This record gives structure tokens, sequence and C-alpha cells, in this order.
């Protein structure tokens, strides 16, 4: 029975007695425990898509429940409360702060789900050393790669449980060795139970989904099954 769930989600920006029709209408329900990719063009509506999964975006109409919650009616205090206890992010960029360490950054969304800091600090790094970064605790971000702030992020979404991952083009600035590496580290998380949803253009990396949906124009065209090799 599905842990995300999405009925005839549409999303319109208000524009005079015009609006702007970005997703028209998506039903779809999301498992624990498997990787989902979503892929389309830009122009898609995917990254609306992905907004509102994450609920740093509100659906115009449908019915949006995670965990059984239906999150239009929740404040947005009460929204940042399930967001933190549900969701994980990545994107293309690493959005780390450049002036605090690895560990550092990892901590940061835990702070507001208001834990103190010895108990942040002792996961920041458990979490790290899990992503293969247990010596570069303490490396600011313009010493690593993209690869290992890539893990760092990874380790930073983690932080509050990180039971869904959203992953935007999450192998975009990566070569190919990099890329592989984020991709079984995400394997290795859907393994253990978590829910990885992955937006991309590309197919290839799409396909390494359990299931594949695709969005042309604010509409699904095409749900694939994928079982695997990975």
């Amino acid at each position: 029975t599905p842990l995300l769930e999405l009925k005839d989600i549409r999303r319109s920006y208000p524009a005079g007695d015009e609006q702007v029709e970005v997703l028209k209408g998506i039903s779809l329900d999301i498992y624990a425990g498997e990787m989902v990719a979503i892929v389309g063009a830009s122009g898609s509506g995917k990254s609306t898509l992905m907004n509102i999964l994450g609920c740093l975006d509100k659906a115009t109409s449908g019915t949006y429940r995670v965990a059984g919650q239906d999150v239009a009616t929740l404040d947005a205090d009460a929204l940042a409360q399930l967001r933190r206890e549900h969701f994980g992010f990545i994107f293309q960029r690493y959005h780390l702060l450049s002036h605090l360490t690895a560990e550092q950054n990892v901590e940061v969304p835990a702070v507001y789900a208001g834990l103190e800091r010895k108990q942040r600090l002792l996961r920041a790094q458990e979490l790290l050393q899990r992503l293969g970064l247990e010596d570069r605790t303490e490396y600011y971000p313009a010493q690593l790669s993209g690869g290992q702030q890539q893990r760092v992020s990874i380790a930073r979404a983690l932080m509050n449980g990180g039971q869904v991952i959203l992953a935007d083009e999450p192998t975009g600035a990566l070569d190919s060795h990099s890329g592989e590496e984020v991709m079984a580290i995400l394997h290795q998380l859907r393994d253990r139970g978590h829910t990885v949803i992955i937006v991309t253009h590309d197919p290839q990396v799409a396909a390494q989904a359990e299931r594949v949906i695709e969005i042309r124009d604010g509409e699904i065209v095409r749900l694939e099954h994928h079982h695997h090799h990975h």
C-alpha cells in the first residue's frame, strides 16, 4: 500500500483570467523501498512535480498524500515537520555552504528538527563515514571534488532519515566514474528500504530505476517496469 499518492495533481500559476497550466492532472503512487525515475524534457513540468513531491510547493488542485496525511490541510510549520519526517533532497548542484565543513553541512537539516549539536555531530560523522568520507569530515567544499561534494549532499539528505530521497539530475555535473558511484549509493539506499525518486532528461539514468514515469507536457504518457542487473 503506497507511501506517496497523487490524484489529479494539477498546477497552474495565476496570470489574470489566463493561468499557466504546468501539470495537467497527474495521478500516481510510489511505494517505500523502490527507485522510481521521472523522465522528460525541460518544459515537461517534471520540476514542479518534484517540488510538489518535496512539499516545497502546493498543488493548485488534486490530492497529495504522504504516509496517509493529505498535505493541503497543514500549516507551513506542520508541512515542514512532515517534509523533515520523510524527505531528503539532492540536486545537480551540491548546495553546500563554502565556509562550513562537510560534517557541518550534514548537520544543517537536523538543526530545525530541533536536535542539539552533540547528537547532531555524532550522526553527521556516522553518515559521512557511511559514505566513504570518514577522513573528510572537516574538509571545506572548495577542497572537495564534485563527486565527493555530492556524497556530502547525500549524507545531508539522510540527516533527518531521508526516508524518501528526491534526486534532481544528481549526475548532471559528474563524470562517468563519479556518476556510477552516486548511482550505486542510490541503489544501496533503495536496497536498505529507502525510496529514491530521480528526475532526469536522460533515459539511460532512468533505465536504472525499478519504474520509469515519463511526462511530456504536464501529463504522464508512459509507465515502465524494470528489474535489475545493477
